[PDB]
């Protein structure tokens, strides 16, 4: 509702500037990267800061989606077999043609074809920040197919990250990791009414799979499609979390954030996008492909039968917000840096001045288009 | 009141037999000896997961003391116009009779002229459970007198603590803790009605003098003097903190300390506490001198027209009142673990040994006056 992705800008900026002309030498270079080791015993975990700030700010956030993922489910859209074939089959459209599209020219060489999933991810906060400067030309069905949609989108991007392509972990992490599960699936069948213990088995959970990737955030979303939601007597504690964790994240969380990862040296950039293979594939992944991914599959489901379009929105809506649904920002960075993890910099350099081009071109595109 | 300590009873038993059984010390011993070191390249911390778990549960507890002193200075039993004289002169009775009995044996020894201030603190979950048992006629004018003194008494004797014989800490650690707690004051003063600034700033404090266990634990007692009180809006978050956090020290933190630091070794103990000079002198201050010291100087306060008995006490319950005070029990433990880090076990283990059998018979004898 509130513009607050201003702070967010700020806050790239800020980034953006800071790493330049005096600065980026006694910090943001040595600092960001001073290794950190915790020991207990035998057990011994090595990582860089970075990497420990993205795994929390990320858990919160995925925490935060999985509790919007489950009180969308249940009550509103998504309830029936026929009321979420539109978001579905958006999703499905943005999960296909924007990575073919990427992989057309990069599948060739395999460390860059790693990252197939870069430009498959949305952003939230701001796409609906850019939303909110239009002043009551805004109809509710639009924001809810705009977050109904980039949050399926990001939560099947995760998983099958997740899935496929993973380390394999120690067994006593997930001997571990089975049974706190299985805690909290007993804690939730007999009742509980307590945020309390669901956050410390959470805690206990997150910590447990800490020394992987991507299974740190998907914590958070598996915690959160455990908090019971159900309505009895006047409260709910799912709604009670959601209301006192959203003005975190859109001031503390994404913010902070964007300040770490954003930001790149900007000292020798030539050829503009150096027409490589990966920073093209990111720009003309996010540009073209989600904008046309998601509005011809969403044509074929607005056919004869099956999924009927939202009242009081037609097909140049749609079109418009698929065009603003091809913005990653911070979470395709996040996606990247995951992606390419104990990689030398300059991939990740690259990917990031792709990604921040294709968002600002697209973004900019998109306003362009809402008349004014 | 609930009347609870079954829960705190239950837990050091079972500390105990699993410490002091056939086929579980091996197991026990080793897993409160097990090293932590955390590092960033620079300032390292090399400290036993036992002291880490006594700093965390520590803060916790004292952050909710303070919240209750803050409390009750301004608008509870302490009030104002130095009317509260009662246990402000009880508590420097407790504060000088019990350690003066203690230092009478251990005056000549150097190393264990340490601990002078074991025997007077005071528990304060255990002697409120022990008179909630009894609650069918028992006054409120009691219970408050008790916890507020047992409050002030621990208070004085944990900053006395802290800011005589004590380690220098760096100069960076000291200024930074010059910064937080600034910034604390400006936000209060400025107004700030959100509890998680201030628990953020907090937990940067803590982490702060993270060094030294003594000024951890008083960072808790800051942090819940900070936090604002005063009424506004039908609404205050002190109370709300204190309501919050209540069931979570009795339920969760309590019996947790106890079952970490109760596990002494019945081994070859001969001659009770050998009849030394250590167990001997907790034994003296926390059996004969806290009562005897307490009664006396209530009396030396109802003389001189110092202060006026408050309603239903008429002396005959200030002598049972003073018994009951008389048991430390986890916070006397704490405190002996403090004074004794990084010495033989056998010591500790004496003054635990000590500690206990004194609790336990002040307890018994306060239950028996009582008149069943
Ligand atoms: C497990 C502990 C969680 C229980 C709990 O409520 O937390 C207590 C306690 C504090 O919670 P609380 O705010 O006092 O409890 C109020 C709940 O809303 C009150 O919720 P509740 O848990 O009392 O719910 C009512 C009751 C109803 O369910 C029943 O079992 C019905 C039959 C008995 C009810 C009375 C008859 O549910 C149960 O107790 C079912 C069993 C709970 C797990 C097994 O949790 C802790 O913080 C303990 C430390 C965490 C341990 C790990
Ligand atoms: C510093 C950030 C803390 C401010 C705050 O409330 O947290 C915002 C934000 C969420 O708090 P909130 O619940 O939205 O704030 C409203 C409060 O209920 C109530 O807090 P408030 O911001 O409405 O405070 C009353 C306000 C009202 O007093 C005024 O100064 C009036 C201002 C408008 C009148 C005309 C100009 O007083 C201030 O402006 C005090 C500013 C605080 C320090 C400067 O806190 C965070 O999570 C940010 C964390 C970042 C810091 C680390
Ligand atoms: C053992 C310790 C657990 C005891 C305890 O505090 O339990 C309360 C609480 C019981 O839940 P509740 O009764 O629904 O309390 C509602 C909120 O406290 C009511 O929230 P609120 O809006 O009144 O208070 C502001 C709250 C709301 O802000 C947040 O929750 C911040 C979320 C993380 C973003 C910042 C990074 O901020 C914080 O939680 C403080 C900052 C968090 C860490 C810095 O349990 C926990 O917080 C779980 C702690 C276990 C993890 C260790």
């Amino acid at each position: 509702d509130a513009s607050g992705g201003i702070i967010l800008i700020i806050a790239a900026i800020l980034a953006m500037i800071m790493a330049n002309s005096g600065a980026t030498s006694g910090w943001y270079h040595d600092f960001l990267e001073t290794p950190v080791q915790l020991r207990v015993g035998s057990l011994e975990i090595n990582k860089n800061m970075l990497l420990w700030i993205n795994d929390a700010l990320m858990a919160v956030f995925f925490l935060l989606v999985g509790l919007e993922v489950k009180r969308e489910l249940m009550q509103g859209s998504l309830a029936s077999l026929r009321q979420a074939a539109f978001p579905v089959i958006a999703a499905i459209g943005g999960m296909i043609v924007p990575t073919l599209l990427y992989l057309a020219f990069n599948y060739a060489d395999p460390i860059t074809r790693e990252g197939w999933a870069i430009p498959a991810a949305t952003d939230i906060a701001f796409a609906l920040g850019v939303l909110a400067l239009l002043g009551s030309r805004v109809p509710l069905a639009l924001k809810i197919f705009l977050m109904a949609l980039a949050i399926i989108d990001d939560l099947g991007a995760i998983i099958i990250i997740a899935l496929f392509y993973t380390n394999d972990l120690s067994m006593a992490s997930l001997g571990v990791a089975a049974v706190a599960i299985a805690v909290l699936a007993v804690l939730n069948l007999c009742g509980a009414r307590r945020t309390g213990v669901y956050i410390l088995v959470g805690v206990v959970l997150w910590t447990a799979v800490l020394k992987s990737g991507v299974h740190a955030t998907l914590a958070g979303v598996i915690v959160g499609f455990f908090i019971p939601l159900k309505e009895k007597h006047g409260r709910s504690p799912a709604k009670r979390l959601e209301h006192v964790l959203h003005p975190w994240v859109a001031y503390l969380i994404l913010p902070l954030f964007a300040f770490a990862n954003a930001g790149v040296s900007l000292g020798g950039v030539t050829l503009d996008g150096l027409t490589s293979i990966l920073p093209l594939g990111i720009i003309a992944g996010m540009l073209i492909g989600k904008p046309l991914g998601i509005s011809l599959f969403c044509w074929l489901a607005l056919r004869l039968k099956l999924a009927h379009l939202p009242e009081g929105t037609t097909y140049q809506q749609i079109m418009v917000v698929g065009i603003l649904c091809g913005i990653g920002f911070t979470m395709s960075i996040f996606i990247a840096s995951l992606a390419f993890g104990s990689v030398d910099p300059e991939l990740i350099n690259w990917a990031k001045l792709g990604i921040l081009v294709g968002s600002i071109s697209s973004a900019v595109i998109g306003y362009s288009w809402l008349r004014v």
